[PDB]
């Protein structure tokens, strides 16, 4: 019945697409002696389901409710994860299951990677980016005095439930800020990503249509292919540089998948001007992101405290800055410590 895309690692794991998934996981962790749901506020009914159809099959199962948000990631949070995991007695065959957002599956992932060094993990999305991006490929973190993103570990989960029921409850601003990863996984490898929603922008955006079940499939399949196939990784930072910039600009006040769409106009911009990728195809950043209702531009002053920040991103290496770009549709290339002038004239081709 569902769809299933496996991530060709070793093992691979399957990322399950489908309606009504609970049934799924119940077979998935029946013979598991304990297992703990760690899940965002919100999410406390399907959490509570989850643990009575596990205890059903006669798991020894508990819940643990975390923050929402970017509050779920902080280092006290995985430090209660851990003390909880310790009481409840979760030993190294047992599981964790995340439901929620990607601030959940990255925390709960990076208890399940660190707790006995490494227990297996199931994880449940519930945003649109969640499921293209944050819980596949194995990437965990949280959120410490150092910074964001800078302390985390590969974890590979033993599965992915893309359940897409529940996105019929999502508010249509996160399906927004969503779609920015979706769009971006288009440009770098599926270019059926684009066509499919720019026959209709808003057809793409509807959880019971039949186009973003298959934008999913497609996103997913495209992490999925990229991971599996050490550096080629890094074109899934498309948009990202400028993106993470602006985020922390907002100091995480503006949506991810926002930010992501601004970066992906400013690579596009970046790539146009330096002769590396067409009109056409750069213009098509603007149009399909500001169909969907994402933002394409951004502060006119801002390139001063955007280039400091970039400069202490974790990718700088003695202040050369690295940005993806393409070299047409799908051709993913790498501009390394490119002329101040030219990102100054690239950002005025953004925002201005
Ligand atoms: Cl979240
Ligand atoms: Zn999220
Ligand atoms: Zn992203």
């Amino acid at each position: 019945a569902p769809v299933t895309v496996q991530v060709a690692v070793d093992p691979p794991y399957p990322v399950v697409i489908g309606t009504g998934l609970l049934d799924e996981l119940e077979d998935l962790l029946a013979d598991r002696h304990k297992v703990a749901v760690v899940h965002q506020p919100g999410l406390a009914e399907t959490a509570e389901e989850i643990r009575k159809r596990l205890a059903g099959k006669g798991v020894d199962a508990h819940r643990i409710e975390i923050p929402d948000a970017e509050a779920g990631k902080d280092l006290p949070v995985v430090g209660f994860i851990w003390e909880v995991l310790g009481r409840i007695g979760i030993g190294r065959k047992d599981a964790l299951v995340s439901l929620g957002g990607g601030a959940a599956t990255d925390v709960a992932g990076f208890a399940a990677a660190t707790w006995l060094r490494g227990v297996s993990i199931v994880h449940l999305p519930t945003t649109l980016l969640g499921m293209v991006d944050a819980a596949v490929g194995g990437k965990t973190g949280i959120n410490t005095d150092a910074g964001k993103n800078l302390v985390g570990a590969f974890h590979q989960p033993l599965a992915v439930l893309v359940d897409l029921a529940t996105l019929q409850t999502l508010p249509r601003d996160e399906m927004i800020c969503g779609m920015a990863e979706v769009v971006k996984a288009g440009f770098i490898a599926d270019p059926v990503i684009l066509d499919l929603i720019e026959a209709d922008p808003q057809a793409a955006l509807d959880p019971a249509g039949d186009v973003l079940p298959e934008l999913i499939r497609r996103a997913i399949t495209v992490k999925a292919e990229v991971v599996a196939a050490s550096e080629l990784r890094e074109i899934l930072n498309y948009g990202h540089t400028l993106g993470h910039a602006i985020e922390r600009r907002e100091r995480y006040r503006w949506r991810h998948g926002a930010a992501v769409s601004v970066g992906l106009v400013f690579a596009a911009e970046l790539a146009r001007l330096a002769g590396r990728l067409d009109d056409a195809t750069a213009q098509r950043h603007r149009t399909i992101l500001s169909s969907l209702g994402l933002p394409v531009s951004y502060d006119p002053d801002a390139l001063p405290q955007l280039l400091e920040i970039m400069a202490g991103d974790k990718k700088t290496r003695a202040g050369v800055l690295r940005f993806v770009v393409l070299d047409g549709l799908a051709k993913p290339g790498r501009m390394v410590g490119p002329d101040p002038g030219l990102l100054v004239t690239a950002y005025a081709g953004v925002c201005a």
